[PDB]
This record gives C-alpha cells, structure tokens and sequence, in this order.
C-alpha cells in the first residue's frame, strides 16, 4: 500500500553473518511492502562492549514498553571472543539478559517443507520444544576454587536467617557452580505449556532428573503435577490430549522412536540442547521458529541458531555464501504478525502469512540454500546463495503486488 | 570340565532386572564356569534396612577386588517413598559407586546387522564417554521458601572465604550447588583421548562455556591444554581429530553425522546422550557400559533402568519380552577383564563367544519384542526373554 504500522517493533540487531543478512531481509522483503516502524537497538558485540552491555538492558526495557521485539543472533563472548574482538570482558549472554527481564517460555518449532524428510525415521509430525526461558545456569554464580575448600550454598533471608548445605569438601583445585529458579516462574512455565498444548491440541511431555535432583528438579515435577491436576486435567480430557511426565534420559529415548506431534516441555538448559537436536533432525537449524512468550504479556521473536561464524569469515574474504536466512525471516514475520494483531492492523498479519507461504513454496519448488539442497528429495533445481534466495522471495512478493 | 581365582564383585538390582539375574547366572555362566561372587543385594528394601551401607560396603569391595558387575537399581523419589517401605529418598547407588571409584563410563551400542538405526545418516557406532564424577550427581539443594540472598561459598583450609551471588529474590526459590575437581576432569580428558587413539576414532567434546564461564569453560580449557601438550601429535600421526564445540551445536551435528567418533560428555549430558544413542541405534538394552577408573578399577553395568511397568505385568501371568542382552554383555565384558587380569586366556576366548553367539542369534531372526519391532527382514520368531537365554546354550 504500503502497509501501515500503529506501534513500533523493537529491533535488536546481532553479529556476524546474521547481522549481514538482516538488512537484506528488510531491504528486499519488508520495506518495499510495509512502512516499517522500529526502535532499533544494536546488540552487536562492539556496541555491547562500547556501552558496557547497557544497550542490552535498554532493548529489553523497550520490549516491555512497546510489547514485541525481534532479535537477531548475537555472540556470547568467551575467552576466544574477547581475544578476537578486543573486548573489555566476557560479557553475559544478551539472550540470558533479555529473557531474565521478560520471563516466559520459548516455543521452538521446526519449519517444515514437503521435500525434506526428517533425520529420525519415525518422525511424521512436528515436535515443539517449550523451553523455560528463566533461570537455572543462565544466571549462574561460579568459583574457580584454586585451593579447594568446603563448598557450599548459603541462603540468607530478609531477616538475616541463614541456611547452608555442603556440596562437597575437597583439598585440591575445584570448580563450583550455583543456580536458582523461582516457584512463580516454574508456575508460569507449566501454565504456558498446558495452554499451548490445549490451543494446538497436542500432548505435553515434561522430564527432569528428580531422582538425583531431589529438591530442585523435583520442585519442577511437583509444580507441573499440581497445576495440571488443579487446573488442566479436565480440559485435557475434554480436548483428548495427555500430560506425560518421565525422567530426562528416558524421554529422549522415547523421542527417538516417537512419530512426534507433541509439545516437549524443557527446563532452560535441556530446551537449548533439544531444540537444536529437533531443528537439525527435521531439516536444518535454520528451519526453526522461536518465540518467547512472557507471563507479563510481552513477546520476543528470534532465530534459535547462532551467528554462522564460518560463513562470516567467508563473507569477509569477499565470498558469496548460501546462508539459510529462513529463521531470520520467520522472526520478522512472527514479530510483525503479533504487532499487527495487537494493533488491529490485519493487513500486516496478512503480509506475514504470505511471506511465510512464499518462503515454503520457493523451497518446495526446488530453489534453496545449500543446507537444504544437501538433503532435499528430489534434487534441487537451483542452490541459491543468500542474496539470490532473498531476491527470489522478493520477486514472488512483487508478482502479487504485495 | 567347568572353567576357573579372585571374586568378581556382584551388586544386584531391583524390579524386573533382578528377576533376570538368576537366569543369566544359572543358564549362561554357571554350567560352564566356577562362579566366584562377592554378593551385595543393592535392592531398594535392603538399602532401606542397612541405611544404604550395603552400597558403600559394595563399592569398597570393587576397590578391594578390582572388577565389579552391577544390576540396574532403583533410585527413590518422594513417589518411591510413598510406594515402598522407605525411610528416606536414598541417594543413587550408581552415583555413590562412581563417586568412590572416579572415571569415565564408556557406552557403546551393541550392534547387529538386521537393525537400521533411527537416525538415517548413522553408519558407524557412536561411543559416549561419560565423566562419572561430580556435577549434579553430588548436589546441594535448598528450597528457599522465604527467598533471600542466594550464594555459593568456598572456605579453604586456611580460612579464606570466597562468596558469589547467584541472585537475590523477594519470593520463594529453589537453589542448587555442584562441583568438580581439576584432577577428575584431567583424568576424564586423558581417558577419552586414549580411548580415541586405542580405537583410532575421532574425539568430540562439548560444554556451554559461553554461559558457564568458570565451570564449563574450565573443562573446555583443560581439554584443549592437555591435547595441545600431550596428544596433538599422537593424533595427527593416528589420522584422527579432537573436535570442540558448544553442546547445542554438537547435538545438531550428531543428527547429520555418519557416526564413528568418541562423544566425550560431562556427567549429566552423558546420561541423556547415551540413552539417545542407545535408542537411536536399536534399543536401550542394546548397549555396553563400563566404568573405567583412573586408579584403575572397573565396573561393567547395564546402563538402562530396572524395567518398571514391565515388573508389574510380571506381577501377572509372565508377559516377559524383556531384552537381557545388556545384563549379559556386562558379564561378558566383566569376565573378559576379570580373566584379562587374572592372567588366564581361557576366559577371553569364551567371552568372545557368549556374546558373538547372542549376536548370531539376533542376526538369524530370533529376538525379543523391542528388536522384532525394528529389524528388517521381519523377525523369524519373537522369543520371550526366558526362551531367548535358552537359545544361547549350550555346547
Ligand atoms: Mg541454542
Ligand atoms: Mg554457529
Ligand atoms: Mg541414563
């Protein structure tokens, strides 16, 4: 028209190859069609270093203010990255920071095409990973205890009452880690999962190791059971779907023999691992949608994958790459859809439906980046480099006048 | 006559796997060997009598004699304490034993020519090299019902206290602390780099060192140091690589790989990933599992669970198609070593057999339900466990 927006999208930029691709998507796919309103936050590793990570806090506060963010893939610096970039320090994960500030559950679902069959034989139906976005080792405290010692966790409440437990007592160099979660957050996580399963009419599976983690993981098991029995058991029976709880090593065994079609609830760490397992097995890592659904009414759409470092070095050498931009696209269309829905601007939502359908129909016709070409049946017609792929969807958008 | 020095140590299970220990003893080893066993009933009812002492006694016996054999046990949750006659939710006997010995648990699929793996690209076996020590298997935990300041605290022998804050919260919270030692991580690294030269397989290792900058990153640092300084050149010379990446990345790669590497694993990942690997290759029962201590003791075990759900179902009319192949290969691995150290080559050449026969059997189309569901061409007969052992005797 161009399509009009009422509220800005909060836009969080990122690193490496996905940072290169981000402007191509906007320039070729969105800006010809939508008069795009965003509040831009650069969460590139250099901007985070330049502002001592403050820009991450700003972006998260902007998501809370406007309601919906879209996030590009970022580097979390370790010792290698600090060296590579000249960093002041090993900054904390911007994802960990944003998710802590929002709370919620990250729903991760493969983006399926008809010409790619899953790596796992039995899998017919999509598997959705519902990842708790809050706590555990994404807000860790750690110590390199270079002389060993008595290793403990200590809680001191607001009246000054302390409780202490000994992890171990050793007399040699050791490492110590502590994590937390909250009762309230685990509750929001169970509810978000139970709500998602009902809405989508799929079973819900959850698993921890509550036989080893007798108070921590067992707390998650307890809360899911009580919330389920007190609030969802009957809606579940009415909708004809089931909650299934088991141990985590066991759930992954069953997952290898399952036909899929369930919501796999996961603790924060497990959901990181298993969401990559699931994306990879269904297709490739780029073929996955990811949305953080917060209990406070915010949404953050993101890619689940990383910044494709190896393709980036190729790009810096002046090479074209066939980097799959699909998860970045779905982040944009996932965010713009939610924005238009919140705003009562359904032509924005309509555009999003189209750009998603065009992406799928392009790949299914045999026009695709190299990750998908390696695995499609029948063989691709054309193995497009990133820019060509994005131009091809651009062309299809135009051939509707959109 | 029957074959014959030192008692291989013996720990015994719970539920359905206990029920199948006699049958392997009686039918597959007793008629053909002098069976010296130091018996420790690690059943849930026994540990709840002896206050779990039987587990410690039991693990000292393995320290004392040298080589153990363990049946799948149960580890108790509040559910198991409502269920059984139980004083406490006792700690995992596996955790207990593996704390006391240390090591790396190597876990490999028991492969068989008529089962296609679940993962289409897997053409070679994948070994899991699971660190047996520390992390959350030796945890401290508090339910902070009034919230507060949540911390880890280290006091060294000279009274130096170091504190780090996990979070301060104004609401109920759960709190967990865990540890490892630099020494045990070093041993685990070396254990894995050796397995890889001694099997001439590549080594893959993975943690989340970008999130856990002092804990996981220490593992990462220790692997790359020990490999730069002790194995870089032994690896180029053997034609093999050490590969390090992020845990989420490695598992993404595992689904597109052809297999045939050593997957080095932290303690918790090794637990999850060996079940994934076992199950994708065939079934959970189709897996070997040996604790190799750096001290160095051995513990040859199941890996899978006591088969609850299958136990009741035996508590009526004996519907038993349970796959014993893993209980069996714990013995054939354990004697293959109990007699490898007892000098006698008259036990390596027998063991080489009790297993090779188990295979030939399955490969010829006589096998348990789990296997019959997934083999091709279709199974000739679906034998039940009781009748599966029989077939493996007796010349
Ligand atoms: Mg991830
Ligand atoms: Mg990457
Ligand atoms: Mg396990």
């Amino acid at each position: 028209m161009k399509i009009q927006m009422k509220t800005p999208l909060v836009e969080l930029d990122g690193d490496e190859m996905t940072r290169v691709l981000w402007p191509l998507i906007k320039d070729k796919l969105l800006l010809p069609f939508i008069d795009l309103q965003t509040e831009y936050y650069d969460l590139g590793i250099e901007e985070r270093d330049r502002t001592n990570d403050q820009i991450t806090i700003d972006a998260a506060e902007a998501i809370k203010k406007y309601g919906v963010g879209v996030k590009n893939a970022t580097i979390t610096p370790n010792q290698d990255r600090v060296e590579e970039y000249g960093l002041k320090e090993q900054w904390k994960s911007p994802n960990a920071t944003v998710r802590a500030m929002l709370d919620g559950t990250v729903f991760r679902k493969p983006i399926m095409v008809k010409n790619i069959k899953p790596s796992v034989r039995s899998w017919q139906k999509p598997i959705v990973v519902g990842r708790h976005a809050y706590g555990d080792f994404y807000k860790n405290a750690e110590i390199f205890a270079e002389a060993g010692g008595k290793l403990e966790i200590v809680v001191t409440d607001k009246n000054g009452k302390e409780t202490r437990q000994t992890i171990m007592e050793v007399d040699e160099p050791a490492i110590v880690q502590g994590i937390h979660n909250t009762v309230a957050s685990i509750g929001h996580f169970a509810r978000a999962c139970f709500e998602y399963s009902l809405d989508q009419k799929i079973d819900c599976w959850f698993a921890t190791k509550d036989t080893i983690s007798k108070q921590y993981d067992q707390r998650f098991k307890i809360i899911f059971e009580e919330i389920f029995a007190q609030e969802y058991k009957e809606k579940f029976a009415a909708a004809g779907i089931e909650y299934f709880y088991t141990l985590i090593d066991d759930v992954v065994a069953r997952m290898m023999k399952t036909e899929g079609g369930m919501l796999w609830a996961c603790k924060n760490y497990d959901g990181d691992v298993m969401s990559d397992m699931v994306a990879s097995a269904f297709g490739s890592l780029a073929m996955m949608s990811s949305v953080l659904v917060s209990p406070y009414g915010y949404f953050e759409y993101e890619a689940a994958h990383g910044t494709v470092q190896r393709h980036y070095y190729q790009h810096l050498k002046g090479e074209r790459t066939s980097t799959n931009p699909v998860a970045l696209i779905y982040a944009w269309t996932g965010a713009l859809r939610k924005r238009g829905e919140l705003d009562g601007t359904p032509d924005l939502c309509a555009f999003c439906d189209s750009l998603e359908a065009i992406t799928i129909e392009c790949i299914e016709s045999g026009y695709m980046t190299g990750d998908l070409a390696r695995i499609c049946e029948p063989a691709a017609i054309k193995v497009l480099d990133s820019i060509e792929f994005i131009d091809e969807l651009g062309k299809r958008l135009q051939q509707l006048n959109k």
